[PDB]
């Protein structure tokens, strides 16, 4: 019945946990199936069967204890994370029943068209619940740390967002050091550096996507660590003198002279100074009440993506900026 790398073989039609009947798909190769409650006059509801092995059931079971933590500190559901209904195992797999949901971030992009992107009205609504959802996740002690549209469901009428995938998620009194954390175009400098991260993290993730949102494009699509700095930098210029020091991996993307080597068949170029060359309004950009409320997320997004968390914009004063208030 299980794969080789450890994945479920599901079927159409198939009774879960006696009650769970199997209808669609949603994404396979965890695979989460979309299913009707036999015992709750065929409710909908998603069910992620989690991949055997080893490696894959911890994380499924660290999943469980997030989730749960989330939605006993939200009992009235207004600071907009997933939903975990209940919990069973079928043929050795976890499976966990959340609440049904119609599409991804990633998906409602592709279906806006090429580059194309949402309305500032719904980018306005989405930042205000993905805010909540920082807020939520810094009252509990938790690090989403996969901050992007995939990972971000939509309700059937796209008014209401759920931050999902918990799978990659942490607590902050574990401090990893590792410069792979978060999905690489949305990752802070500081993981990439090798400084001591917090909160701040899924603040500069959510900055990323909230560029994506509107614009329908990838802010910083770097192919290395490396590239990402240079693309982070291109925007708000070199990184501070005290935060390369603090890191770890500072020899690994900065030298002695604290100048930062840019990677180009090896090809290594010395860079002193950079110059902010990127503009976020020309890459941003009708009416004039929509075109104030561009340039309100283009000072959003300033303080968002500064490259010192300790100088990045709050959970609270991005809920009281002049984009969310109007
Ligand atoms: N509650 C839900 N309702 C409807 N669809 C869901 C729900 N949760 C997840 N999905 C779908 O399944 C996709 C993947 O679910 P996810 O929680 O990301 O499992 P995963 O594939 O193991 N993790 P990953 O792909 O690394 O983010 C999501 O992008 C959705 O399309
Ligand atoms: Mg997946």
């Amino acid at each position: 019945w299980t794969d080789a790398e450890g994945y479920y073989r599901v079927n159409i039609g198939e009774v879960l946990d006696k009650r769970y009947n199997v209808y669609g798909y949603t994404g396979q190769g965890s695979n989460v199936v979309r299913a009707r409650d036999n015992a709750r006059a065929n409710q909908e509801v998603a069910v992620k069967i989690i991949r055997n092995n080893e490696l894959m059931q911890k994380t499924g079971l660290k999943e469980l204890e997030f989730l749960k933590k989330l939605n006993d500190a939200d009992p009235d559901d207004k600071f907009h994370c997933l939903r975990l209904f209940r919990h069973f195992y079928h043929k050795q797999h976890l499976c966990l029943v959340f609440e049904p949901l119609s599409m991804n971030l990633r998906e409602v992009l592709k279906k806006y068209g090429k580059d194309v992107g949402l309305h500032i009205k719904a980018v306005r609504s989405y930042s205000q619940q993905l805010f909540l959802a920082l807020k939520l996740l810094k009252r509990c002690n938790i690090l989403h740390a996969d901050i992007k549209p995939d990972n971000i469901l939509v309700n059937e009428s796209k008014t209401i967002l759920k931050l999902c995938d918990f799978g990659s998620a942490s607590h902050v009194a574990d401090n990893d050091i590792t410069p792979y954390l978060v999905s690489r175009f949305y990752r802070a400098p500081e993981i990439i550096i090798g400084k001591s991260y917090d909160y701040g993290i899924d603040m500069w993730s959510v900055g990323c996507t909230l560029y994506e949102l509107y614009t329908g494009k990838i802010l910083f699509p770097g192919k290395t660590n490396n590239h990402m700095l240079k693309l982070a930098m291109d925007l708000k210029g070199k990184m501070p003198n005290k935060m390369i020091r603090k890191g770890v991996f500072k020899d690994q993307h900065f030298d002695q002279n604290l100048n930062f080597m840019y990677i180009e068949r090896e090809k290594v170029t010395v860079m002193s100074t950079i110059n902010p060359t990127k503009d976020l309004l020309a890459d941003l950009i009708l009416p004039e009440d929509q075109r104030k409320k561009v340039h309100q997320l283009k000072d959003l997004l300033d303080q968002i993506l500064m490259l010192d968390p300790a100088k990045r914009i709050s959970i609270n004063q991005a809920l009281q900026h002049a984009f969310i208030q109007e």
